């Protein structure tokens, strides 16, 4: 008897390039692409376990774009850069950003500490400054190759910044490759989503919202986005096929969000089986156990992700010792294993790029210790989703309706029902009106309203210049 485990990895990116300039106004497909988008599944190539991957058509587009050498980064300009040739502007924002993420373990360097605790900062310590903050998204296979100077941890030279840069593009060149090479060898299968991960619920019936909060306020919807969210999932299937030379059978609904209207259109697209939370599943049935493969209505698989495991990744973890956690978790499995006498599917689902940065080590040392423990417990099958899809020694339940919603409480909120939000949904839909061109489809993404209305943090007004870039560039 075995326990079934799925892990799937989410990553995705809203669009940084700015229309009109063409310029990728924040570096964070570059670092997220340095650090975790290569590095994630080329875990596959040393450890004998299934882990799978979900990639956003837009994550794929910036990919793409800085592998070929063409995505104009400015910070990353900033960073390459001779510093006696910065601006001012650009020292601040490099100051900026290193303040941001100056407390995050993967920024633990004496140098930085140092640096900015300096009042005005001479062209050595702006190399340092420069270098640091390239070193600090450095990914496992590089945190190997890099190693010497890594350790060395000041006094960098222009020479060394840019053979980090150089090794940087290299990774970011062999990244989409080795998505699909893991998934042609079987050791994951690769997801995506609709196409710039927006929340298809509320495209199809913003009505939706009051099936979970009814006391939430929303602005007039009096332009339709039904054939929009279509639009979504026909482009996502269109440039996966492109990558992996298929139609893709699995999609990752962005923020887990699902109604019975959602799943009919996924159906409808030819997706055979998608993942969502656990909170949606208690909202929808009473009695129901998460490590079932469910049917909706009959016409698409749904599993229902492992809430607690995946938290404790998401959340926990990075406060813990690499070895305490992996026991930890390991105990967790066991524990459901020895709870069930059927084989149980255990979904473990969330961002693939985002809680390792908070982990010492990049969390290195926890995934190192997990995957290899995983690999060597004989009552656990990590799986494909494929083969959670088609896999016959599991138990199965048919489901009829659910309670629309989003991993985040089962509800919308974080994205519509205050003044804020709405607001943007008030311009999105007068836009829409008066749209021409698919860059209202970028204006649909989820990003720009979870971020609209949030208590002010750096770079927040870039996502709002953004936003607003892609909605005039809508109507052109
Ligand atoms: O939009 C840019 C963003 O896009 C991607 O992220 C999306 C992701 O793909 C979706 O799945 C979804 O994610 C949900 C997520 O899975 C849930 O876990 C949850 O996330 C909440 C966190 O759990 C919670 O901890 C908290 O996070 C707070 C941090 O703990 C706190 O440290 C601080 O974070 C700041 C960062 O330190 C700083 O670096 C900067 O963040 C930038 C990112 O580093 C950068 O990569 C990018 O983010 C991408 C992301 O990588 C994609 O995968 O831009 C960020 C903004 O510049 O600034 C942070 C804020 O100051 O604060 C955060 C927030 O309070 O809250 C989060 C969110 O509630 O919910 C997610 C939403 O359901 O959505 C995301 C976003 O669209």
């Amino acid at each position: 008897k075995k326990l079934f485990l799925v892990f799937w990895w989410h990553m995705h990116q809203p669009l940084y390039r700015e229309p009109y300039t063409g310029e990728y106004l924040l570096p964070w497909t570059f670092f997220h692409a340095v650090k975790d988008y290569y590095d994630m599944p080329a875990y596959l190539k040393d450890f004998e376990i299934k882990l799978n991957f979900n990639l956003t058509p837009v994550l794929i587009d910036q990919i793409q774009e800085y592998a070929q050498g063409k995505a104009k980064d400015v910070f990353l300009e900033a960073i390459r850069k001779d510093p006696d040739d910065l601006e001012k502007e650009e020292v601040e924002k490099l100051i900026e950003f290193t303040k941001l993420n100056y407390e995050k373990p993967i920024y633990r360097f004496e140098r930085i500490r140092e640096l900015m605790n300096k009042e005005k900062l001479n062209r050595e310590e702006l190399l340092d400054l420069q270098t640091l903050n390239l070193l600090a998204w450095c990914g496992r296979t590089l945190r190997k190759d890099l190693k010497d100077l890594l350790n060395k941890g000041r006094n960098y030279t222009q020479e060394e910044k840019e053979y980090v840069l150089n090794k940087y593009f290299e990774i970011i060149k062999k990244t989409l490759s080795i998505y699909r090479e893991i998934k042609e060898e079987g050791k994951g299968s690769v997801s995506t989503s609709p196409y710039y991960h927006p929340l298809i619920p509320i495209l199809l019936n913003p009505n939706c919202v009051y099936e979970t909060t009814p006391n939430v306020k929303i602005p007039d919807f009096a332009v339709s986005f039904r054939e929009d969210a279509s639009k979504h999932v026909e482009l996502a299937k269109e440039k996966y096929f492109e990558i992996f030379g298929e139609h893709p059978v699995y999609m990752w609904p962005p923020e887990a969000s699902v109604s019975n209207e959602a799943l009919e259109l996924y159906y409808e697209k030819g997706i055979n089986m998608l993942a969502t939370d656990e909170v949606i599943l208690k909202n929808s049935v009473e009695r129901a156990s998460p490590y079932l493969r469910y049917y909706f209505r009959e016409l698409i698989s749904v599993f229902f992700r492992d809430k607690t495991l995946s938290d404790l990744i998401g959340f926990s973890y990075h406060a813990w010792n690499a070895e305490d956690a992996v026991r930890d978790f390991i105990g967790r499995l066991k524990k459901i294993h020895e709870s069930v006498d059927f084989q149980p599917v255990v979904f473990v689902v969330l961002d693939g790029e985002n809680c390792w940065e908070y982990y010492e080590e990049n969390g290195i040392p926890f995934l190192e210790k997990l995957y290899s423990t995983l690999e060597k417990e004989e009552w656990i099958e990590t799986l494909t989703l494929e083969e959670a899809m088609r896999k016959e020694d599991v138990k199965t339940e048919v489901i009829e309706s659910v309670k629309a919603g989003t991993w985040f409480d089962g509800n919308f909120l974080k994205w519509i029902g205050n003044k804020e939000k709405n607001e943007y949904w008030k311009i999105l839909i007068e836009a829409k009106k008066k749209a021409k061109n698919d860059y209202i489809l970028v204006a649909e993404g989820s990003d720009w309203f979870w971020w609209q209305g949030e208590e002010k943090a750096p770079f927040v007004e870039v996502f709002d210049k953004l936003f607003r870039s892609f909605v005039r560039r809508a109507q052109e």
